[PDB]
């Protein structure tokens, strides 16, 4: 079976034997005295440990292949004039089809981020949002797919005006640097230090004004767990080590502002607190909403549009109650200072026993 234009054929139909394309495979970086970790590629113990988890790597690969094909389609049509709603809906429709959405077993890991300009992350339009993408907008397209809770967290930046070209190059270079420096036993702060050094080596000129690119210091890479976008380990931009079999989202954000984000605009993103156990609720609308969240999202993220599409209404008080109780957490848009510009690049990497796999790498980024 071959992929259509626009893509509509599910990834598992293009690979009937259920063996999915590998991402970019890298030898681990050498240590401090220059002693390589190349031995991992040829170690018989490492190869058996790697094959024991083949089903897992395979679920990430299917999810990454859906991500590559969805984002390639998005890049062909994304244009100024389109509303943010139209963009998110058109992307998500393709995403659901290619991942072959099936409850909590296959689907969308989190809402389509499409944060604009000074806003770096966690903006997706709510119903009634009339925001239209502009020619001068710098749009961060951040969307996730998953197979059995093996999440692909991968993002890029869309622009139409070439004035942002050197800002995108800085961030792409800083993300690629973090990915190169990542490895088994590598300290998280060393990855962060390498990211910062490359990011700050760039100076950009946008509309007659110059800036030394700043990494957003409170927006960081992170470990990924099953049905858990952020598994608790962070890649900080400045003791904890990356470990074998761990999965990371290596993301960087460059800014012309303060290089610090703050909560701004109305909330659209939400996610159940991963650690919260069963909570008995009698309040009818609050009980019903939590049952909708548990059935459709579990510990995966969602947005208000995803509640609207399920036929839910008059849920705002019910959602505020879940947030007040600490069952669900709101994740509002994260914005740098007014008038600033932010860019982002992100990949998902598998720290396999034999090698580092940039599973979401494409021919695009
Ligand atoms: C930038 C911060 C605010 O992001 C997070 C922090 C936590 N924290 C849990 C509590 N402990 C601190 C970390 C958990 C998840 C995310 C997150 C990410 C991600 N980091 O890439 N992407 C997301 C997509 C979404 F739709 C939603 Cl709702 C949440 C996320
Ligand atoms: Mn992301
Ligand atoms: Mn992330």
């Amino acid at each position: 079976k071959v992929q259509t234009d626009p893509p509509s054929v599910p990834i598992c139909d293009l690979y009937p034997n259920g063996v999915f394309p590998k991402g970019q495979e890298c030898e681990y970086p050498p240590t401090q005295d220059g002693r390589t970790a190349a031995w991992r590629t040829t170690s018989e113990e490492k190869k058996a440990l790697d094959q024991a988890s083949e089903e897992i790597w395979n679920d990430f690969r299917e999810a990454a292949e859906a991500h590559r094909q969805v984002r390639k389609y998005v890049m062909s049509w994304i244009k100024p004039g389109m509303t943010m709603i139209e963009i998110c809906e058109k992307l998500e429709d393709c995403s659901r089809k290619l991942i072959k959405e099936n409850g909590l077993n296959a689907g969308l890991a989190f809402p389509t981020g499409c944060s604009l300009n000074n806003c770096a992350a966690h903006y997706t339009p709510n119903a009634g949002d009339t925001t239209v993408l502009q020619y001068d907008d710098i749009c961060k397209i951040d969307f996730g797919t998953h197979i059995s809770g093996r999440i692909i967290d991968c993002a890029f930046t869309v622009t139409f005006n070439p004035k942002y070209d050197t800002l995108l190059k800085a961030v792409k270079d800083a993300t690629n640097t973090g990915i190169k420096c990542a490895g088994i036993d590598v300290r998280l702060c060393d990855v962060g230090e390498a990211i910062q050094e490359v990011m700050e080596s760039y100076e950009v000129e946008i509309d007659g004004k110059t800036y030394q690119v700043k990494p957003i210091r409170n927006l960081n890479g992170h470990s990924i767990g099953q049905y858990r976008i952020h598994a608790g380990k962070t890649v900080p931009i400045v003791a904890t080590r990356m470990e074998e079999g761990e999965v990371y989202a290596i993301e960087t954000f460059g800014s012309t502002g303060k290089g610090v984000v703050h909560d701004d605009m109305e909330c659209s993103h939400y996610m159940k607190n991963f650690d919260v156990g069963h909570v008995p609720i009698r309040l009818p609308r609050t009980k019903h909403l939590l049952n909708v969240i548990n059935e459709n999202f579990g510990t995966l993220a969602f947005c208000r549009r995803w509640l609207d599409r399920l036929g839910e209404s008059k849920y705002l008080m019910a959602l505020k109650n879940l947030c007040d109780l600490g069952i669900v957490d709101p994740y509002p848009p994260l914005c740098d200072i007014k008038g600033s510009y932010t860019a982002q690049f992100e990949h998902t990497i598998l720290l396999r026993p034999t090698c580092k796999e940039v599973v979401s790498r494409g021919d695009d980024y």
